């Protein structure tokens, strides 16, 4: 293989600079040093602003049973059907260089490579999330990162923020549990975590929630391991993947969904569309769909992973989104931060690309324009040149809202209850003990004064809760 | 008709109504489909060229027809007969992307070889010489040449105080004022590579050289009448022409020859053989016939096929090289450097810049936009026990030493206008001399008179008639 | 003089002459006067406007002569004779950054008013309407009004094939190819936010507006032969007539007016109020006079207080909001979109952006070049327990409850000839629709018979007479 | 407490609840408030360094203590006592942004003096050496010791595959993986600039010198246990030390010192003096004291005073300047052309890169984000004549003139383990080498068989002891496995 420039031209020596004279300065002629210098500077681009630290590996996903009575999407088309997925896990808080094993929730989005599109599920490990307004989203974020000046973890940022809202109580809850550190990416659940709105063939709607179940069972690191193991291999999440793959260890997920009808939307206890709440299975139990599975590694991760990018707004027919406020600030949020993560064309990166599906529009040009740029196609619509024309099948499912256009306040909605039955119900007294420390553990870091109102909370949920923890608050406090 | 989309292939049910709640009510951010098209829309303008913004681009190949083996090893010469697919782009050089085409002002004329050795960029224009022989001017020269700072119009004080200041002008500004000013088009036009450059040949032996190619269509340029005449009623004129020709299988050529001087030669040329405002007189210096230029296909989009093309005179095969220049010394920095801005840092990804006939194989990876595997899991390190591209010691640069040692020197004692006087005297007939003092008048007449004092002490430095006849006319406007 | 030097404040002892091996010898990299020169020269251009890009701009004041306090609290009108700086950038619009000036084109009057409750962008033009009603319409409307993608050429069928398929552009057409489409400079033509707005007083009670600024210097109009000989002779008269009228004390200034129209007013209008292709008659609803726009200042660069502002719609401080227009509630994303783009993320950083006269705090931090203290360590998340910025309840926007489902509503049926037939008869003189007619069919000839066809169909549809004659017309250009 | 407001400073009502059709209704796009805060979310991230990623800032003075105006006539050393204010920045290498602070690496150690004549940058480590000599040889080495392009798991293969097919490294590995490599935070470490450069007086006589920085804190290291302890306990240990002694008044200092070596000591030397894997013995290149660094203050602001700071090493005022070294010859252009990526072309605006003791007077404008006036209608042209900026001859370069041809002259073989030698013999204690081929053997274990040899090989050139000491332990893990 011969060794070349950017521009294909062959190296004669890239081992040694061109100078004048053996001891002498180097010249700007030497074009060779100056072509891959160059191109080491800008190597980077900017990380995720929020679970940067991933790992990613390609599958596909395969319909086991029938659901189209529910949505005509054609992912769903029929028993059998396998449909291409790129997948990739990651934390939250931490930035490129953190650990795996830490406590914070993980991401798991699913790519669907569908012939109507592509179709990004990007959710996580836990049905609900801790807060049910966007706009409260990059404060929280901001929370969950570094303070401004130190550029260091801060209890208090972190608590001041949670205790000052409630809502965030259910999360914080399934955070501090077992599951707040899985052991790698194979054992852990995956959830849409929003609702999500179905649609059929005869355009009749339906509420759903996606569920992908770990065929690999569910596995925890305790606090000591985790710790050990951010240490002694930061990237365990990582390697833990790859090679399970790359030995043939191929793992997958068992793909269901709820479904609520809009009666039942109504008759439902909370907001069927608030984040911070779960459908009970008890309730509304599981609806096989499908399987996700995981049997090729990446060749180039930076190409493959680093550069793939999922938009819970990539929604193919059949598929819509719900009024959750959550998701809504999410249709807009992921192509916004792709454009300048990736860039206005991102779309044309390969893994980003929609290649089983035609793409056809009035789009053009913008930076790094990698394809044909579709011809000399006409560029506007309507024309009267045969150019791609809309598809009425395809139209949204119209609903009537009632109400006047304003900020409704959510911040009230119940932030106690459901939290109240995972912690009594749910749990056993291990996992409730456990709860309390690791929570007590990181909480004791807080000033007193958010100490206070953080305890204040946890006993609305139950006295025990609170009290409990509060204890362990003294001890910590105590020296 | 092909079926409408978004950029994620998702079908588009209306594209000409957009979500509102009630008919007359406001806009929902879940139209994903209007965002996702006016998104792009808003990210469709890259920045044009800082310099040569006007543009036109058609392709076709360039086929040897002698052979010069003897002098250089570059396979692009290899053997009679041979062609090799070419990419080129004409322009002016001031205005922005919507001036006028008929216009007084060099013209851009770069051609693309897409070579086995990788691309070779020639970018030259329509004159063998330039304004100054010092590349630390060129961002002045341009400066003085655009827009005022502030009233954000043409300046002719800035013009002329540049070029009054700068008297080794004199040569190319008083090419720039003859009929060759403003060319009838690209295709009546001929072409350059300026610049002297460096042939070896498969010996190791080397050579100077220039790079000339005649229009076989012939020289005609256009009246000021007539090109202002054109500027207001098609800004457009050349891009218009030259798209006319070929899609009417009129396909313009040049024919390509090159003026050697041995290394002694360069010794005992009257002047610096590498000074810029030089040219080699053919009477001492033979055009040797080389191959030919051929466009004969327009391309089929323009964004993708021309604004996004990027020429760099540093890409140059085995064979041909730089000579000790200033000014092409510069421009080996500049152009990479300019399109890792205006394009990206992987714009050599982009289609038409992508060396294709070349087999690229480096250890550079990543950075924005990475289109293809980014070379696998090959490994990224130089040297290395497991294969990986080699460097190869058949493409090492040819060798030379230096007398002098390493400082700046001036080369405002380098003659400027002897060459100026031979072109003024003999090359021109009387009709041309006077429509030469007229053009110049016509543009220096608007500077303020100290400026126009210290022209014309240059005009007249070359010949006495030569700035007097301007002062005549002078005399007359500032009247 | 002062001492010239490198970016990094280090002095240059000669940036005239670039440090080579000997007189005669190759550039060196230690030359770093010249890389650091030439890489900034290699980065001075940014991507001009996706529309508008061909602009004057200029500074000066607005002044409350009367008062409006019973329809808006907008602090900007708070009492008779307040004064609050204004920037104003006027414009063409298919032109991109090299283009004539004096063409037929509507012409964008974009004036911000940097008030103490934040910066307030009214960005309207010449115009009361536009051609189409739905944002989503507008890239192909743009696209059909630019170059063609594959010749990069104007191209008339492009223009005719969008407006014969859209005849909702009728009005705005008849506006644009009248006498007012090229008005003698910017200082002799009106200005409009064309779109209808939404005013609150301090009760909570809203009105519905107009906002017009006609000009103090009168309506003056170019005819086409002088348009066309000054696109030839200046292709920035419209920069120069500002600049010059500025620089002599001639300050240009605009009596500002607003119309109103009660909710109640709103329901039974004729037509849909919030149609951008729509007027409310003068007579029904008449102009109340505000204030004075004043233009007393030329910019002292123009690339960093012209090229580089920045509008949005979106800007609006409280008093002031948007009404449910489809075009305007579009344009409410489209602008600081296209400007994180065209700008950067910080683009509200750059002086002439930058809300100087409020005061800015928020949890927003970071992002590429940011150029302040970043709000030094202030909590960046809210809610929080230490002082930082709150939200302020009398900001809090209007609330209505509209009607109707959430879809898309078709409006390409919406009446497109009533108002139109009234500006032809009305309106216009003899003189006047000889003119439009021939004007109009002057360019409409270069398009293909069958959009010719469907052309004069829709102008038929507006008058039989405004129809036939320019069916005349063309027929004599087709013969 | 202040209004909360949007970017374009209009007051919120609400910044706790989104505008939706109804309770229960989908989100609306007139919602500015919403969409001008998450657009804003959207882009708080940079590209971060290509390298020397992971970092800690702080500010504060030079101060003059000795006259060396006799070698350079730079203002910043202009007299004894003149103070000048100084930005600084460490680091470690190999890592990114959420790396730990305590691990084996070398670590950055950039100063930035904001002169009278301009900014001047001492990009330095807390080594006097590196691993190679040539900046072609710079990308490999670092893609070697970052992640594997296909895993993006760290890996050893790479890492020694890389360091054993180039030996020169023999020199500045011994460090890295001696005491040294893990340093107790950023003020127990000395600074040096490395590289030989050159100074110039007002005479225009020039010197080659040295630049070092030795920490009064004294040195102080990490053992590789607590290094571990605490890359999991406090992954930003670095950053956490530095800020709260700065906090709380233990202001860290270093004092600056030169070596210098004339033009005829140049030609002497045993080895190429621009040789960045060579050291200038102190024994015959005693170290010259000329000054003091002083931190006195920590960032308000991280992003703004630290993430977005830039050091350009091409940045140096009159009677200073660069030599032919060829690795310094290279960082000559890297910096500012990766600055134009990470930060943007005028990255020279943002205020802590703003030479702002200086007077910028130039020809460049535009440029995206321009922050400043733009140097308003002065002529953008030079020459003119109209008065804009001048160049002072005062400031022209110092110039020499070099023997040989110009092209590419292979370094691959100058010496290599000589001083590597005397560097395990004579300066390390049995103790010290017995820990680093321990810590060699550690990391090395994990490379395969072959590269194994080879990088053995290469120890028992500078020692038989060396490379048989590491093989040995190398046995025993190859066994145990
Ligand atoms: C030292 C002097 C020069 C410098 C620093 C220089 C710099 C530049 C730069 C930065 C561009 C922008 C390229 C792009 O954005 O695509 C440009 C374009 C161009 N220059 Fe030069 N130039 C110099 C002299 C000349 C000369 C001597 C010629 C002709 C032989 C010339 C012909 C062109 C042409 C044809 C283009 C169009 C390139 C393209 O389409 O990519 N320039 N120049
Ligand atoms: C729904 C249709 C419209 C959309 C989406 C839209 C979009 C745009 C965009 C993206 C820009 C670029 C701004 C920049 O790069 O700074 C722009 C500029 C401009 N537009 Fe619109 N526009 C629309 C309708 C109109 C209308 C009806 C008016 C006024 C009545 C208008 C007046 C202007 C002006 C004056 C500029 C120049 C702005 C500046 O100088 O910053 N546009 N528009
Ligand atoms: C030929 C070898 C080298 C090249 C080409 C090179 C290249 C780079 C580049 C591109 C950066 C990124 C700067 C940024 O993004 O702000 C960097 C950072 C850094 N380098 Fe080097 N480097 C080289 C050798 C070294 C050496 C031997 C030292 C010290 C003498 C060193 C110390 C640093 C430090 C401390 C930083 C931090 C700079 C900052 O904070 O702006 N590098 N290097």
């Amino acid at each position: 293989d011969v060794l070349t420039t950017g521009a294909g031209n062959p190296v004669g020596d890239k081992l040694n600079v061109i100078t004048v004279g053996p001891r002498g300065p180097l010249l700007v002629q030497d074009v060779v040093f100056t072509d891959e210098m160059a191109h080491f500077d800008r190597e980077r681009i900017p990380e995720r602003v929020v679970h940067a630290k991933g790992a990613g590996a390609f599958g596909y996903f395969e319909v086991t049973h029938d659901i189209t009575k529910y949505s005509k999407a054609k992912v769903f088309e029929h028993i059998g059907k396998k449909t291409p997925i790129a997948v990739r896990f990651s934390t939250v808080a931490g930035e490129s260089g953190s650990a795996d094993t830490v406590r914070d929730p993980r991401g798991f989005a699913v790519k669907f490579y569908t012939e109507d599109g592509n179709w990004d599920l990007v959710g996580n490990n836990t049905p609900i999330f801790f807060i049910r307004d966007p706009i409260l989203f990059p404060s929280f974020i901001h929370s969950q990162k570094r303070n401004p000046q130190t550029h260091l973890k801060d209890p208090d940022m972190v608590w001041d923020f949670w205790s000052l809202r409630p809502e965030s109580l259910h999360q914080v809850s399934f955070l501090f549990s077992d599951r707040g550190i899985p052991d790698g990416h194979r054992h852990m659940n995956g959830y849409g975590s929003h609702t999500f709105k179905l649609v059929n063939a005869n355009g009749e709607a339906v509420y759903c929630k996606f569920h992908y179940k770990t065929d690999q069972g569910i596995k925890n690191l305790s606090v000591e391991d985790a710790a050990r193991l951010s240490q002694e291999d930061p990237d365990y999440g990582i390697r833990d993947l790859f090679n399970a793959i790359a030995t043939g260890k191929y793992p997958s997920w068992t793909f269901y969904i709820q479904v609520m009808t809009f009666n039942q939307a109504e008759t439902f206890p909370f907001n069927p569309f608030d984040l911070t709440k779960v459908w009970p299975h008890k309730d509304y139990p599981l609806i096989p769909v499908g399987k996700l599975v995981l049997n090729r590694n990446p060749v180039n991760y930076f190409a493959e992973v680093e550069q793939i990018a999922f938009d819970p707004s990539n929604m193919p027919p059949g598929i819509e989104a719900s009024p959750d406020k959550m998701l809504q600030g999410r249709l807009f949020a992921y192509p916004d931060t792709h454009r300048h993560r990736l860039g206005p064309n991102y779309l044309h990166i390969p893994v980003n690309c929609p290649y089983r599906a035609r793409v056809a529009n009035y789009q053009r040009d913008g930076p790094m324009c990698m394809q044909d740029n579709q011809g000399g196609a006409p560029n506007y619509y309507p024309n009267s040149f045969g150019a791609p024309e809309q598809q009425p099948s395809a139209l949204e499912h119209s609903i009537q809202y009632s109400g006047e256009v304003r900020r409704f306040n959510t911040a009230n909605d119940d932030n106690v209850t459901q939290v109240r039955a995972f912690y009594v119900n749910v749990l056993n007294e291990e996992q409730r003990k456990r709860l309390c420390e690791n929570i007590a553990g990181h909480l004791k870091d807080a000033q007193i004064f958010i100490q206070k109102k953080a305890v204040k909370n946890f006993t609305e949920v139950h006295p025990d809760y609170g009290s409990h923890i509060q204890a362990l608050l003294d001890k910590y406090n105590a020296e």
